[PDB]
Protein backbone atom coordinates (compact mmCIF):
# COMPACT_ATOMS: atom_id res chain seq x y z
CA UNK A 1 0.00 0.00 0.00
CA UNK A 2 2.30 2.73 -0.92
CA UNK A 3 3.97 1.78 -4.27
CA UNK A 4 0.67 0.67 -6.02
CA UNK A 5 -1.41 3.93 -5.00
CA UNK A 6 1.38 5.77 -7.14
CA UNK A 7 0.20 3.75 -10.24
CA UNK A 8 -3.62 3.74 -8.92
CA UNK A 9 -6.06 1.12 -8.10
CA UNK A 10 -9.57 0.78 -9.13
CA UNK A 11 -12.17 -0.50 -6.82
CA UNK A 12 -15.80 -1.16 -8.44
CA UNK A 13 -18.80 1.00 -7.10
CA UNK A 14 -21.90 2.16 -8.39
CA UNK A 15 -22.71 6.04 -8.93
CA UNK A 16 -25.72 7.20 -7.42
CA UNK A 17 -25.24 11.03 -8.05
CA UNK A 18 -24.06 14.49 -7.05
CA UNK A 19 -25.52 17.64 -5.51
CA UNK A 20 -24.65 20.89 -4.86
CA UNK A 21 -25.18 22.43 -1.45
CA UNK A 22 -24.66 25.99 0.10
CA UNK A 23 -21.96 25.89 3.27
CA UNK A 24 -20.25 28.48 5.42
CA UNK A 25 -16.27 29.42 3.95
CA UNK A 26 -14.71 26.77 6.22
CA UNK A 27 -16.86 24.90 8.81
CA UNK A 28 -16.04 22.41 10.85
CA UNK A 29 -15.08 18.38 9.75
CA UNK A 30 -18.34 17.47 12.13
CA UNK A 31 -20.25 19.96 9.85
CA UNK A 32 -18.82 18.31 6.76
CA UNK A 33 -20.36 15.39 8.34
CA UNK A 34 -23.98 16.90 8.41
CA UNK A 35 -23.45 17.93 4.93
CA UNK A 36 -22.27 14.59 3.35
CA UNK A 37 -25.35 12.78 5.50
CA UNK A 38 -27.86 15.22 3.90
CA UNK A 39 -26.28 15.21 0.32
CA UNK A 40 -26.91 11.54 0.66
CA UNK A 41 -30.78 11.29 1.76
CA UNK A 42 -31.34 14.00 -1.32
CA UNK A 43 -29.86 11.32 -3.82
CA UNK A 44 -31.01 8.36 -2.60
CA UNK A 45 -34.67 9.90 -2.30
CA UNK A 46 -34.08 10.92 -5.74
CA UNK A 47 -32.86 7.15 -6.95
CA UNK A 48 -36.14 6.38 -5.32
CA UNK A 49 -38.36 8.47 -7.49
CA UNK A 50 -35.71 7.60 -10.65
CA UNK A 51 -36.62 3.96 -10.35
CA UNK A 52 -40.31 4.92 -10.31
CA UNK A 53 -40.26 6.86 -13.47
CA UNK A 54 -37.66 4.02 -15.20
CA UNK A 55 -40.26 1.47 -14.39
CA UNK A 56 -42.43 3.29 -16.40
CA UNK A 57 -40.71 2.74 -19.57
CA UNK A 58 -41.30 5.65 -21.62
CA UNK A 59 -39.10 4.24 -23.99
CA UNK A 60 -35.62 3.26 -23.27
CA UNK A 61 -34.94 1.21 -20.06
CA UNK A 62 -31.66 2.53 -18.92
CA UNK A 63 -31.22 2.49 -15.18
CA UNK A 64 -31.42 5.31 -12.50
CA UNK A 65 -26.99 4.31 -11.56
CA UNK A 66 -24.28 3.47 -13.28
CA UNK A 67 -21.35 0.90 -12.61
CA UNK A 68 -17.92 2.76 -12.49
CA UNK A 69 -14.25 2.66 -11.86
CA UNK A 70 -13.50 4.28 -8.98
CA UNK A 71 -9.49 5.16 -9.80
CA UNK A 72 -7.79 6.01 -6.71
CA UNK A 73 -3.73 7.41 -6.60
CA UNK A 74 -1.55 9.75 -4.97
CA UNK A 75 -2.48 12.40 -7.80
CA UNK A 76 -6.34 12.18 -8.22
CA UNK A 77 -9.09 10.32 -7.85
CA UNK A 78 -11.24 9.39 -11.08
CA UNK A 79 -14.07 8.03 -11.98
CA UNK A 80 -14.93 6.40 -15.01
CA UNK A 81 -17.84 4.83 -16.83
CA UNK A 82 -17.02 0.91 -16.06
CA UNK A 83 -18.12 -0.11 -19.81
CA UNK A 84 -17.52 2.90 -21.63
CA UNK A 85 -14.36 4.04 -19.52
CA UNK A 86 -14.96 7.95 -20.23
CA UNK A 87 -14.09 9.99 -17.61
CA UNK A 88 -17.43 11.18 -15.71
CA UNK A 89 -14.92 13.08 -12.48
CA UNK A 90 -11.48 13.95 -12.21
CA UNK A 91 -10.64 15.23 -8.59
CA UNK A 92 -6.71 16.42 -8.32
CA UNK A 93 -6.73 15.02 -4.88
CA UNK A 94 -5.71 17.90 -3.24
CA UNK A 95 -9.12 19.20 -4.47
CA UNK A 96 -11.42 16.50 -2.00
CA UNK A 97 -12.13 18.40 1.50
CA UNK A 98 -13.79 15.39 2.44
CA UNK A 99 -14.43 11.49 2.00
CA UNK A 100 -16.20 9.30 4.16
CA UNK A 101 -18.23 5.67 4.67
CA UNK A 102 -21.50 5.52 5.95
CA UNK A 103 -22.56 1.85 5.69
CA UNK A 104 -21.94 1.13 2.08
CA UNK A 105 -21.91 4.20 0.82
CA UNK A 106 -19.27 6.63 0.12
CA UNK A 107 -19.22 10.17 -0.10
CA UNK A 108 -16.87 12.72 -1.74
CA UNK A 109 -16.88 15.87 -1.12
CA UNK A 110 -15.14 19.24 -2.94
CA UNK A 111 -15.30 22.78 -2.88
CA UNK A 112 -17.37 24.13 -5.86
CA UNK A 113 -15.51 27.04 -7.27
CA UNK A 114 -17.92 30.28 -7.82
CA UNK A 115 -18.88 33.93 -8.17
CA UNK A 116 -20.82 34.68 -5.15
CA UNK A 117 -24.94 35.77 -5.11
CA UNK A 118 -26.88 38.46 -4.30
CA UNK A 119 -27.64 34.61 7.43
CA UNK A 120 -27.32 32.18 4.49
CA UNK A 121 -24.51 29.62 3.01
CA UNK A 122 -22.72 31.77 0.50
CA UNK A 123 -20.46 28.81 -0.53
CA UNK A 124 -21.28 25.89 -2.81
CA UNK A 125 -19.90 22.34 -2.11
CA UNK A 126 -20.37 19.64 -4.63
CA UNK A 127 -21.55 16.53 -3.58
CA UNK A 128 -20.63 12.59 -4.98
CA UNK A 129 -22.55 9.74 -3.81
CA UNK A 130 -21.19 6.18 -4.58
CA UNK A 131 -22.32 2.58 -3.41
CA UNK A 132 -20.33 -0.22 -2.74
CA UNK A 133 -19.32 -3.58 -0.73
CA UNK A 134 -15.99 -2.15 -0.28
CA UNK A 135 -17.01 1.43 0.67
CA UNK A 136 -15.08 1.07 3.95
CA UNK A 137 -12.00 0.32 2.30
CA UNK A 138 -12.70 3.09 -0.43
CA UNK A 139 -12.62 5.26 2.03
CA UNK A 140 -9.55 3.47 3.74
CA UNK A 141 -7.30 3.99 0.66
CA UNK A 142 -8.12 7.23 -0.20
CA UNK A 143 -6.83 8.46 3.79
CA UNK A 144 -3.73 6.37 2.65
CA UNK A 145 -3.40 8.13 -0.90
CA UNK A 146 -3.24 11.90 0.83
CA UNK A 147 -0.13 10.03 3.50
CA UNK A 148 1.55 8.72 0.20
CA UNK A 149 1.48 11.79 -1.29
CA UNK A 150 2.73 13.61 1.33
CA UNK A 151 5.63 11.03 1.77
CA UNK A 152 6.29 11.66 -1.88
CA UNK A 153 6.31 15.44 -0.80
CA UNK A 154 9.14 15.52 1.46
CA UNK A 155 11.32 13.20 -0.72
CA UNK A 156 10.76 14.66 -3.89
CA UNK A 157 11.71 17.74 -2.48
CA UNK A 158 14.72 16.76 0.22
CA UNK A 159 12.48 17.57 2.98
CA UNK A 160 12.58 16.01 6.45
CA UNK A 161 9.34 14.58 8.19
CA UNK A 162 10.38 16.54 11.56
CA UNK A 163 10.02 19.78 9.83
CA UNK A 164 6.81 19.54 7.67
CA UNK A 165 4.73 17.11 9.23
CA UNK A 166 1.77 15.58 7.45
CA UNK A 167 -0.49 18.09 9.46
CA UNK A 168 1.23 20.83 8.51
CA UNK A 169 0.95 19.37 5.04
CA UNK A 170 -2.79 19.32 4.92
CA UNK A 171 -3.12 23.42 6.35
CA UNK A 172 -1.13 24.16 3.10
CA UNK A 173 -3.21 22.27 0.76
CA UNK A 174 -6.52 23.42 2.47
CA UNK A 175 -5.19 27.16 2.61
CA UNK A 176 -4.85 26.47 -1.20
CA UNK A 177 -8.28 25.71 -1.69
CA UNK A 178 -9.63 27.74 0.75
CA UNK A 179 -7.38 30.72 -1.11
CA UNK A 180 -9.03 29.40 -4.46
CA UNK A 181 -12.18 29.89 -3.69
CA UNK A 182 -12.45 33.05 -1.89
CA UNK A 183 -10.50 34.11 -5.14
CA UNK A 184 -12.84 33.01 -7.26
CA UNK A 185 -16.23 33.49 -4.57
CA UNK A 186 -15.02 37.17 -4.84
CA UNK A 187 -14.26 37.43 -8.20
CA UNK A 188 -17.28 39.66 -8.41
CA UNK A 189 -14.46 42.84 -9.36
CA UNK A 190 -16.54 44.98 -11.31
CA UNK A 191 -20.02 43.31 -12.57
CA UNK A 192 -20.87 40.03 -11.69
CA UNK A 193 -23.76 40.14 -13.35
CA UNK A 194 -26.38 36.74 -12.83
CA UNK A 195 -28.30 35.55 -16.04
CA UNK A 196 -31.03 33.38 -16.69
CA UNK A 197 -31.42 32.15 -20.38
CA UNK A 198 -34.20 30.35 -21.41
CA UNK A 199 -34.43 27.30 -24.22
CA UNK A 200 -35.93 24.11 -24.95
CA UNK A 201 -34.52 21.24 -26.59
CA UNK A 202 -31.43 20.52 -29.12
CA UNK A 203 -31.45 23.98 -29.87
CA UNK A 204 -28.16 25.64 -28.57
CA UNK A 205 -26.97 29.45 -28.59
CA UNK A 206 -23.89 30.52 -30.73
CA UNK A 207 -20.09 30.33 -30.47
CA UNK A 208 -17.38 32.40 -29.18
CA UNK A 209 -13.92 33.61 -28.39
CA UNK A 210 -11.74 32.66 -25.53
CA UNK A 211 -8.23 33.65 -23.84
CA UNK A 212 -9.12 36.93 -22.02
CA UNK A 213 -3.09 37.82 -20.78
CA UNK A 214 -3.14 36.57 -16.84
CA UNK A 215 -6.66 37.57 -15.88
CA UNK A 216 -9.79 35.26 -15.10
CA UNK A 217 -9.24 33.11 -18.06
CA UNK A 218 -12.64 33.11 -19.20
CA UNK A 219 -14.50 33.43 -22.45
CA UNK A 220 -15.39 36.76 -24.46
CA UNK A 221 -18.53 36.94 -26.25
CA UNK A 222 -18.45 36.61 -29.86
CA UNK A 223 -21.67 36.65 -32.01
CA UNK A 224 -24.84 34.27 -33.07
CA UNK A 225 -28.26 35.74 -32.34
CA UNK A 226 -31.46 34.00 -33.45
CA UNK A 227 -30.92 31.52 -31.09
CA UNK A 228 -31.81 32.02 -27.09
CA UNK A 229 -28.26 33.51 -27.28
CA UNK A 230 -28.91 37.25 -27.89
CA UNK A 231 -32.77 36.00 -27.58
CA UNK A 232 -32.88 37.75 -24.73
CA UNK A 233 -30.10 40.50 -25.18
CA UNK A 234 -29.04 41.30 -21.46
CA UNK A 235 -25.60 39.80 -23.21
CA UNK A 236 -22.71 41.58 -25.12
CA UNK A 237 -20.34 40.84 -27.79
CA UNK A 238 -17.18 40.83 -25.43
CA UNK A 239 -18.83 39.66 -22.20
CA UNK A 240 -16.41 37.64 -19.91
CA UNK A 241 -18.13 34.43 -19.34
CA UNK A 242 -17.36 33.04 -15.72
CA UNK A 243 -19.43 30.24 -14.92
CA UNK A 244 -22.09 28.14 -16.52
CA UNK A 245 -24.70 26.27 -14.35
CA UNK A 246 -22.28 25.67 -11.56
CA UNK A 247 -19.08 25.24 -12.70
CA UNK A 248 -16.52 28.20 -13.17
CA UNK A 249 -14.71 28.38 -16.06
CA UNK A 250 -11.55 30.52 -14.78
CA UNK A 251 -9.00 28.47 -15.92
CA UNK A 252 -10.25 26.21 -18.45
CA UNK A 253 -8.87 25.17 -21.82
CA UNK A 254 -11.39 25.20 -24.98
CA UNK A 255 -12.45 21.39 -25.02
CA UNK A 256 -14.40 21.95 -21.35
CA UNK A 257 -15.74 25.43 -22.18
CA UNK A 258 -16.75 25.16 -25.82
CA UNK A 259 -17.50 21.62 -24.61
CA UNK A 260 -20.00 22.95 -22.00
CA UNK A 261 -22.11 24.76 -24.78
CA UNK A 262 -22.98 21.85 -26.25
CA UNK A 263 -23.99 19.84 -23.27
CA UNK A 264 -26.49 22.68 -22.45
CA UNK A 265 -28.77 21.39 -25.87
CA UNK A 266 -31.37 19.62 -23.57
CA UNK A 267 -31.40 21.93 -20.68
CA UNK A 268 -34.06 24.49 -21.13
CA UNK A 269 -32.52 26.55 -17.94
CA UNK A 270 -29.40 27.83 -18.48
CA UNK A 271 -27.63 29.93 -15.23
CA UNK A 272 -24.29 32.00 -16.22
CA UNK A 273 -22.33 34.62 -14.96
CA UNK A 274 -21.09 37.19 -16.91
CA UNK A 275 -18.66 40.44 -16.12
CA UNK A 276 -19.58 42.08 -19.26
CA UNK A 277 -18.44 45.65 -19.87
CA UNK A 278 -17.15 45.03 -23.14
CA UNK A 279 -15.67 45.19 -25.98
CA UNK A 280 -12.93 47.83 -25.87
CA UNK A 281 -10.41 49.63 -24.07
CA UNK A 282 -16.06 30.19 -41.74
CA UNK A 283 -18.34 32.51 -40.05
CA UNK A 284 -20.07 30.88 -38.12
CA UNK A 285 -20.25 27.52 -35.92
CA UNK A 286 -23.16 27.52 -33.92
CA UNK A 287 -23.02 24.75 -30.52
Amino acid sequence: GSEDLIDGIIFAANYLGSTQLLSERNPSKNIRMMQAQEAVSRVKRMQKAAKIKKKANSEGDAQTLTEVDLFISTQRIKVLNADTQETMMDHALRTISYIADIGNIVVLMARRRMPRSAGKKQYKMICHVFESEDAQLIAQSIGQAFSVAYQEFLRANGINPEDLSQKEYSDIINTQEMYNDDLIHFSNSENCKELQLEKHKGEILGVVVVESSILPTVILANMMNGGPAARSGKLSIGDQIMSINGTSLVGLPLATCQGIIKGLKNQTQVKLNIVSCPPVTETPLYI
